């Protein structure tokens, strides 16, 4: 893949914009300034082969960038990027990882280390399908684990219930591996929202298959649990983009 | 009123974020680099009493920041900020002034010049109502005229048709003063979308009152004209935020 251009300028630019003008009424500011955060981010991967990472590498960065999260508004998502963020509505309804300082800054960005100066590769990054798994998932995996550690009250999980190739819940998904396992006793309930795409075959359903496995795990950690499919607020969003779909006929 | 802190850092940060990562396949990049745009903007208002600005103050800045806009996708809005922007969908369905470079950079910010050094106040600014209208509307008024002048094809105008104190169309609104008068012969049609807020009394309707005055003005200028009240896609969007409104009952 293609590395993001001017990585430090974008990082610092997003960091300053965020610091001064974004989510002011939803998330707190972090104590560290933008250049301090950059330094921690950079050392997690710099001057090392691009696959020479593990869950421990960005530990200092995430430690400095962690914000206290709004209670009952944390949302995790799997396979449904646009729908979950459209629904969260830039933090007005829910906060997504991409709404937090570390997520907002690195969202959609691409980068990787190299041993030779300047320590990062500005031309090409591994297809990562080449780095082992613990290296491929070092950044978003520690991001997910730190975010999950700070969640409070009700957490929401939006999943794709229409993918015949990917169960709604998987033990090796980001939520499976680093999210659920790191939720603390500060979490009270996991609320699953299963997306049944408009015009497609339903694959997964609450109370069965992978979603039942998830329910078992969730209750084994003493958390409450509930699950719904295409709730009204979500269906209307889907219909706005495809008003002639059958699931959208009005009375 | 309290001005935005570190205005230059914010302006420059947002400009860099936009440059490298935003609207990449929807709007063209601007030729001037972020540092030059900042110089033009700062010169428009610095070292002048805020009340002495007029429609010509930011003319050069908008000349530098103006982007060619995609055909048939320009939208104007009046009294309906959130709805028009949700529908517009970050440039994917329509373009709004706030998606353009100058709009994105200054959106929501507060600033003011002063005659004393350093030529702008970073602590406090005078409420603008005190100043003459040409001065209060100096920046966004020139912004609109420049945006409007760049419009091609069909332009869309989303208005509040549920306000008994503010006609959907007014000769003194930004659209009335800076938009419609600045639409060139490159515009072929003005398509009005009348927003009827869920649960509110309907006030304006296509073909009557101010929308009839507007229609007459539009036709007198040789543009086609059409008008719709709560088109389905818009209603669904309204329903997502109030799934139980009477207007949203599903078959």
């Amino acid at each position: 893949i293609v590395p993001t251009r001017e990585l430090e300028n974008v990082f610092l630019g997003r960091c300053k914009d965020y610091e001064i003008t974004r989510y002011l009424d939803i998330l707190p500011r972090v104590r560290s300034d933008c250049s301090a955060l950059w330094k921690d981010f950079f050392k997690a991967f710099s001057f090392k082969n691009p696959c020479d990472l593990d869950l421990g590498s960005y530990k200092d960065f995430f430690t400095s960038a962690q914000q206290q999260l709004p209670k009952n508004k944390v949302m995790f998502w799997s396979g449904v990027y646009d729908e979950a963020h459209d629904y969260a509505n830039t933090g007005r309804k829910y906060i997504t990882l991409e709404d937090t300082l570390p997520g907002y800054m690195l969202n959609s960005l691409v980068w990787c280390g190299q041993r030779a100066n300047p320590g990062f590769n500005e031309k090409v990054c591994p297809d990562f399908k080449t780095c082992p798994v613990q290296a491929r998932e070092s950044f978003w995996g520690m991001a997910s684990s730190s975010y999950a550690h700070s969640a409070e009250g009700e957490v929401t999980y939006m999943v794709d219930g229409s993918n015949p190739k990917v169960p709604a819940y998987r033990p090796d998904s980001f939520f499976g591996k680093y999210a659920l396992p790191n939720l603390t006793n500060k979490v009270t309930r996991v609320k699953v929202i299963v997306l049944h795409r408009l015009g497609e075959k339903i694959i997964e359903k609450c109370g069965a298959g992978s979603l039942l496995d998830l329910e078992k795990l969730v209750k084994a950690k003493h958390f409450a649990f509930d699950c719904v499919e295409n709730p009204r607020a979500v269906l209307f969003l889907l219909c706005s983009d495809n008003p002639n779909a059958r699931e959208c006929r009005l009375a």
